[PDB]
C-alpha cells in the first residue's frame, strides 16, 4: 500500500521534472470531493482548470463511456464511424455554428484555429502567401505547443524554446485602442483572445470589451476567435462567457469540460466560409473526432444542460465571491471572477504567500492551487449545492483567519 | 436506424471537410474485425494507423479502463495521482531511459522532443539562444500543429498555413551522406527521423541506416530522435524498430498502441543528462499523465509483452510479403516493410488506381487505406492469427485479379 510520500519519490525518479505540484496524492473522486492514498478527504477547488465542471466520475457520462468502449473506440479519419455525425449535429446546433472540427487537446484546438486564421487570410482576404499575422492578448494561454509558446509574455513558457513562430503578434489585454491600432493592418487575419484570462489569474477584462473586440474585428475584416477552453461550458454562469455580452465570434474554442475530464475531446466551431478554407487531406489529427470521445462528449454537454450549471454557477458565484470580499483587506487585496471561476489576491510578504496558503488550505481538507505566488484560484465543480460551498468557504475562512 | 449514407450525408452537412475517408460506417469492432451499420464485416488491415495493434477493444485493456473510471480519471498536474509514477517506473524499465515525459497525441510527443532538444541544445551543448537547429528527413510525417507542418515536404501538409517555424532543415531520407554535411553545423541540437516512414508510405531504410545515423550524431554531438509513433509496439516484429540495428537513440517518441486506441497516450523517453533540461513550470499537457490513460497504458504494454505480439507480426509478416510478391509484377510493382507493417505499390493508370483497388477490397471484406494513389498500406492488427490471415490474403488475391 504506497504511502503519499512514496508516491512523489517515484514520480521523481521515473518521471521529467516538468511540474513541481502541491503535495497531495489522489487515489479516489467523485462529484466535488477527492480521496488521497491515506484516506483523506477534500473539495475540489481546482476541477482540473474546468474539466471536471460536472464533478469527479459522473455517473452519466462514466455509463456513455462504458457502453462505447464494448463497442467501437478508434477507426482512424481513414473510415467513418457512426458516433460522430450525432456529436456534429448535436454540438453545432447548441453553438449556432454551421461546422465543428474535432480534436483532441486544448492546444490543438488553438493550432486549427490558427491554421484555419491562415488559410481564410490568404484565400479570403487575399492577403500574400505567408504575410498573415495572428494577434494576441499579453497575459495569454493556450497552451504548450512550440506555436502556442510564441504568443506568450510568460518568460517561464518560452525561454529557452529556440527560435520563434514569425507572425505572432502581442498587445496588452483589455485594451481596445491597442486593437484598434494592431488591426490597422490588412495583414492581421484575426485576433486570438480568452474572455476571462484563467492561467493569467482570472483576469477579468472591463464591461463593453468584448462587444468592442467583435466590432473592431467586423469593421477591419479580422477573425474574432474566442479561447472558452476554459470558459465555456457553464464555468461563467452562461454557455459561454461572450454570452455576457450577447457577443458572436467567428471562432469558438471548447475543450476540457466537453468531456467532464473522462476524455481528452477539444472543438473549433465556425460558418462555412471560414471552415471550409481547410480542404480533405490538409488537417487532422489520429484521435479526432473518435467514436468513444464522441459518446463522452454528447453526454458530458447533455449533463450541463439537464441539470442547469450554468444557472447554479452564476447563483453560487456571487455568494462566493461576497463571502471572499468579508476576508481582512489587509490579508486578501482584491477578489474576482464570474460564476464559479474565482480567485483572491493575497498581500504577499516574505514571512506568507499563495503556496502556504494552499499548504494548510489541504491540510484543512481544501484543494486549490497558487498561480503566482500571491493569487489563489478557487473553481470547484459546478454541482456543487449552497450547503457545501458555504462548509467550503468556512474551510477557506478558518485557513486565512489561522495565520 | 441510420444508414451508411445518412452517415456520410449527416458529417458532410455538419463537420469540416478535412478528411475524405473510404465510404464505409463502422459501429462495431473486435480483435482483428470491424462490423458497419448494414451488419457487414471486415478484415481491419490499417489498424487505426497502428493504435490498434492489440486488436479493436482488448478486454484486458477495456477492464483497465473501466476499473479506473469508476475511482478517479483527472486531477491535473496541480497535484499528484497515485497511478502515473506506477506507469512511468514500467515504461522507463522496460525501454530502459531514465524517464519519461507523458503527453496525449503523438504531435504533442514531437513538439516536446523539439523543445527538449532545443532546451539541451542552448544549456548544455552551448548554443547560443535562439540559434538552435534541428534536422528532419524528407517525407516526415509527425503530425498537424504549424510547428510540425513546417518541417514537412509534403504541400497537401504546409500550403496555406501561414509562415513557418525557422531552424527546421530538411534532407533527403535514408541519406547518411546527407546527414554527414547537415552535421557540420556546430547550432544543430537533433535529428528527428522515422525508421520507417509511415505516411510516406512505408519507406523502408537501407540496411546499416539507423547504425550510421547514430554514428554520425555520437560523433557530431547532436540528438538522435526516433519517432516510433507509429513503428514502436511490436508493430515491426520488435519493441522498437531500432532493435533491428541494436540502435539506442537520445529520445524515443511512442504513441497509438500505447493505450491499444482507448485513449491518447504519448511518451517521451530520454536520460537525465537530457530530460532535466526543463525545469518545473516550463512544459505540460491538462490531460498529460491522468489517472485513467496510465491505468489503460500499462494493461496496453502488458498485453504487447503477455501474448508475444512482436513475435507473432515477424511470423506473420514474412508470409504476408512473400504471398504480395505472388501477385503479378505488371499490376504490383513492389512489397515492402517489416512484420506486419507493409504495403503494395500498384503500377496506376488513369483507368484504375489505388483508391479503386480499396473500394473493391471493403466490398470483399477487407478494410485498407491508399496513401498517395498507387501504395496501398497492409496492416492488421498482431493479435491476427495465420488462417486469418490466410483468409485475408485470399480476399487481397481475389480483389487484385477480379480486375
Ligand atoms: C484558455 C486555455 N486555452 C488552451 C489551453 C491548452 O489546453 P491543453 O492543456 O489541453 O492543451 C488551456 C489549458 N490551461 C492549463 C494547462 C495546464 C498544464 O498543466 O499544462 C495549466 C492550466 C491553467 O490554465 C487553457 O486554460
Ligand atoms: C510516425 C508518426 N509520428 C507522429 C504522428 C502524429 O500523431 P497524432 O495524430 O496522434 O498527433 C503520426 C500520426 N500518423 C497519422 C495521422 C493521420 C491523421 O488522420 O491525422 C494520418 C496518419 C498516417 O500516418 C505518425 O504516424
Amino acid at each position: 500500500p504506497p504511502t503519499s510520500d512514496d508516491i512523489f519519490e517515484r514520480e521523481y525518479k521515473y518521471g521529467a521534472h516538468n511540474y513541481h505540484p502541491l503535495p497531495v496524492a489522489l487515489e479516489r473522486g467523485k462529484g466535488i470531493y477527492l480521496w488521497d492514498v491515506e484516506g483523506r478527504k477534500y473539495f475540489d477547488f481546482l476541477s482540473s482548470y474546468s474539466a471536471v465542471n460536472q464533478g469527479h466520475c459522473h455517473p452519466k457520462i462514466v455509463n456513455a463511456l462504458k457502453s462505447q468502449v464494448d463497442k467501437l473506440t478508434l477507426t482512424s479519419r481513414a473510415f467513418y464511424n457512426n458516433v460522430l455525425g450525432e456529436y456534429e449535429e448535436y454540438i453545432t446546433k447548441l453553438f449556432n455554428y454551421h461546422k465543428v472540427l474535432p480534436m483532441n487537446t486544448g492546444v490543438e484546438a488553438g493550432e486549427t484555429a490558427c491554421k484555419l486564421a491562415r488559410k481564410w487570410g490568404y484565400t479570403v482576404k487575399g492577403i500574400q502567401k505567408y504575410k498573415a499575422k495572428i494577434v494576441f492578448a499579453a497575459g495569454n494561454f493556450w497552451g504548450r505547443t512550440l506555436s502556442a509558446i510564441s504568443s506568450s509574455t510568460d518568460p517561464t513558457s518560452y525561454d529557452g524554446f529556440g527560435p520563434f513562430m514569425p507572425g505572432f503578434d502581442i498587445i496588452p489585454y483589455n485594451d481596445l485602442p491597442a486593437l484598434e491600432r494592431a488591426l490597422q493592418d490588412p495583414n492581421v487575419a484575426a485576433f486570438m483572445v480568452e474572455p476571462i484570462q484563467g492561467e493569467a489569474g482570472v483576469v477579468v477584462p472591463d464591461p463593453g470589451y468584448l462587444m468592442g473586440v467583435r466590432e473592431l474585428c467586423t469593421r477591419h475584416q479580422v477573425l474574432f476567435i474566442a479561447d472558452e477552453i476554459q470558459t465555456g461550458l457553464a464555468r461563467t454562469g452562461r454557455w459561454l462567457a461572450v454570452d455576457y455580452e450577447n457577443v458572436r465570434p467567428d471562432i469558438v474554442l471548447l475543450g476540457k469540460a466537453l468531456s467532464g475530464g473522462l476524455y481528452p475531446v477539444s472543438a473549433v466551431l465556425c460558418d462555412d466560409d471560414i471552415m471550409l478554407t481547410i480542404k480533405p487531406g490538409e488537417h487532422g489529427s489520429t484521435y479526432g473526432g473518435n467514436p468513444l470521445g464522441c459518446r463522452v462528449a454528447i453526454a458530458a454537454l447533455e449533463v450541463l444542460e439537464e441539470e442547469n450549471l450554468a444557472e447554479n454557477a452564476d447563483k453560487l458565484g456571487i455568494i462566493l465571491r461576497n463571502e471572499l470580499m468579508k476576508l481582512p483587506s489587509d490579508v486578501v487585496t482584491a477578489v474576482r471572477g464570474k460564476g464559479l471561476l474565482n480567485a483572491i489576491v493575497i498581500k504577499e510578504t516574505k514571512d506568507w504567500d499563495a503556496w502556504k496558503v494552499c499548504l494548510r488550505l489541504r491540510d484543512n481538507g481544501l484543494l486549490a492551487k497558487p498561480t503566482h505566488g500571491d493569487i489563489i484560484r478557487f473553481a470547484p465543480p459546478l454541482v456543487i449545492k449552497e450547503d457545501e460551498l458555504r462548509e467550503s468557504i468556512e474551510i477557506i475562512n478558518k485557513t486565512i483567519l489561522s495565520f
